[PDB]
């Protein structure tokens, strides 16, 4: 099969190989960084955020070669009544990281829209059918609640 964690969770994916278009930095060291997205990530700071909630926002995640990607999991976060999460996406990826192609349906002629989380800590799972073979995967977030915020996992295996 092909449905193995890549690396979010377990840390497999460094630091260093997940960035993003920008990310909050609060007025007190709170550095809400691209490498916090980690699924079920606990913690002060345990997620992504945007410094800015608008159609220009892309967490990057580099698997250092050309995977096979066969789905991917977002969560919000959670900071008393604020629910953050990102309701809707699209993904665009990359072999090289420099010019991106969005993930587009054989039968549509625009960027599939996923359907992203409902809530801050529920699990929703999207299946890339097809699958995804590249090395660099953007969440392009479409429309979320209060502010945008992931936290991630990514499943797939290597090219035979």
């Amino acid at each position: 099969g092909c449905s193995t964690p890549l690396g979010m969770e377990n840390g497999k994916i460094e630091n260093k190989q997940i960035t993003a278009s920008s990310f909050k930095k609060s007025w007190w060291g709170d550095y809400w960084e691209p490498f916090r997205a980690r699924l079920n990530a606990q913690g002060r700071v345990n997620a992504w955020q945007a410094k800015a909630n608008n159609n220009k926002q892309w967490l990057e995640i580099d698997l250092l070669k050309i995977k096979k990607i066969t789905a991917i999991i977002t969560q919000g976060c959670k900071s008393l009544s604020s629910e953050m999460y990102v309701k809707s996406y699209t993904i665009h990826y990359s072999e090289q990281g420099v010019e991106w192609k969005p993930y587009r349906l054989k039968s549509s002629m625009v960027d599939k829209i996923f359907e992203g989380n409902t809530n801050t800590k529920g699990h929703v799972k999207n299946f890339f059918n097809p699958p995804i073979i590249s090395r660099f995967i953007r969440v392009i977030p479409k429309t979320w609640n209060q502010s945008i915020t992931l936290r991630l996992e990514l499943f797939g295996c290597d090219i035979y």
